């Protein structure tokens, strides 16, 4: 691609002037939100709780696992990333990811 994940993370986390972490990351995915649109209270409304399997759009259309694990060129362009999370930041927590998250988001994620 264009990017590696550790390259995305890292700037991400110069941005936040902090490290990733993980767990947060993890935490964040999986909560339930309240501030963004109806259908989509949290990142596993589509993605799954367990990203090494498919997940599903809102009419039920197939979405490929996020575990780069189980799809191999996931995190390797930059601006899908920031593409892909500024749409969905959006639509379930309400407002863009920070810097912060995203760091801490990918960082579990790319283990996955
Ligand atoms: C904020 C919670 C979410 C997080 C952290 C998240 C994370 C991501 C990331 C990082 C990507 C880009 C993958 C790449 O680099 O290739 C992605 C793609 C995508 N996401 Fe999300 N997502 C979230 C919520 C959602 C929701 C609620 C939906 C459904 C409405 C959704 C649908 C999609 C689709 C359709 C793609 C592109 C398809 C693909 O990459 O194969 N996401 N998501």
């Amino acid at each position: 691609g264009d990017t590696s994940p550790a390259q995305l993370i890292a700037g991400y986390e110069a941005a936040a002037g902090a490290p990733a972490d993980a767990e947060r990351g993890r935490a964040l995915f999986l909560s339930t939100q309240t501030g963004g649109k109806p259908d989509t209270p949290s990142c596993t409304t589509c993605h799954g709780a367990d990203v090494t399997r498919a997940g599903q759009t809102r009419t039920g259309k197939e979405i490929a696992p996020l575990a780069p694990s189980a799809t191999p060129d996931r995190f390797t362009d930059s601006a899908r990333v920031e593409k892909w999370l500024g749409r969905n930041c959006n639509s379930v927590i309400g407002r863009d990811c920070t810097p912060g998250e995203k760091a801490d988001l990918l960082a579990w994620l790319a283990a996955q």
